[PDB]
């Protein structure tokens, strides 16, 4: 079994949707040699694809594993709706918990690991449907409370708070759906997004304020894609109907309808708490994810594992070897 990471088209896994809550899901599905230990499903984040768990997916079907990794809602192959309720984190965990029964029934577990917003997402998942989540994992995003309160994100910082995540007021805003649209636009955005800079080292993107635009046509090749990487990045973003950054950037735009949902479980719903195992793996050198913000997650897990790798936020890919080497090993514990 090669166990390299995928390639762009790689012929070694089959691309499919399903129908799912009344959406079209596309995703990449992975097959184990021999028979299957489990189903493992995998979710990433903004602005990556299924794709993102390139090194991982092989990894875990040479494991023994089934591995579904789907383009998530506004993504890809993956049906964008226009309603912003659709994007939630419940409704999402519940597209989520559908597709996994998909494979394993109505009656089955699957492993469930996450990163960036699909971190956030797997979380939600565990707590929203405990019967289907045997083990749970995410890399960079720590666990965040119920939603006690809402504030505007503009209230928030304007008071000096959450500064790292204010990079998120551009996002759902008009500026960047209008501006990033069409290959040549999306392949300057991506090369700003995975780490690319300009002739005097500017940066193509900030936590403080988001994409800049003045600096895309001088950005460089990024480090952390190769050239027939970056190009899938293009062209399966291109599936999306033009603004084609819609879908994704949706997910900024659902901090109220969230808080809704999560006010409501704190106040009537059960605790926070996963009694299943779970592993939490941390970044070093992540900006916008900082380590420092998982202070006293340990207190909501019966069986929680830290562990950390010297990566950015994009470490599945840049250290992929090693973030497959601590998902492997926990889940032989977790498992076993």
């Amino acid at each position: 079994m090669d166990t390299s990471k995928l390639k762009p088209n790689d012929p070694r896994v089959k691309y499919e949707t399903k129908q799912i809550r009344g959406k079209t899901y596309s995703y990449i599905l992975g097959e184990p040699a021999g028979p299957k230990l489990e189903t493992v499903v995998l979710v990433h984040g903004w602005p990556d694809m299924a794709f993102g768990w390139r090194h991982q997916i092989p990894y875990l079907m040479s494991l023994g594993f089934q591995v579904v990794a789907p383009n998530m809602l506004g993504y890809a192959g993956t049906d964008a709706p226009r309603d912003l309720s659709q994007f939630t984190l419940k409704s999402v965990s519940a597209d989520i918990a559908e597709l996994a029964r998909s494979f394993v029934g109505q009656d089955g577990q699957i492993v469930l690991g996450g990163h960036d917003w699909g971190g956030a997402v797997v979380w939600r998942t565990a707590y929203y449907h405990p019967e289907l989540v045997k083990a749970v994992f995410s890399v960079c995003t720590p666990l965040h409370p119920l939603s006690a309160e809402y504030k505007p994100l503009e209230d928030i910082v304007a008071a000096g708070h959450m500064l790292n995540f204010k990079y998120q007021l551009q996002l759902k805003g008009p500026d960047v759906e209008a501006r990033i649209q069409g290959k040549d636009m999306l392949r300057r955005f991506f090369r700003a997004m995975f780490g690319g800079r300009g002739p005097n080292g500017e940066a193509g993107f900030s936590t403080s304020d988001g994409v800049h635009f003045d600096v895309l046509d001088k950005i460089g090749a990024p480090p952390l894609l190769d050239e027939q990487e970056l190009e899938y990045y293009v062209e399966q973003y291109a599936l999306q109907e033009a603004p084609e950054l819609r879908g994704p950037l949706n997910w900024y735009r659902t901090r109220e309808l969230n808080a809704k949902d999560e006010m409501d479980r704190a106040k009537n719903g059960p605790p926070l708490r996963f009694e299943m195992p779970a592993l939490f793996v941390a970044a070093s050198k992540d900006n916008a994810l900082p380590p420092a913000m998982s202070k006293g997650m340990d207190a909501f897990y019966k069986d929680l594992t830290r562990a950390e790798v010297d990566a950015t936020h994009w470490a599945l890919t840049q250290a992929g070897d090693e973030v497959n080497r601590v998902i492997g090993e926990w889940l032989n514990k977790a498992l076993g």
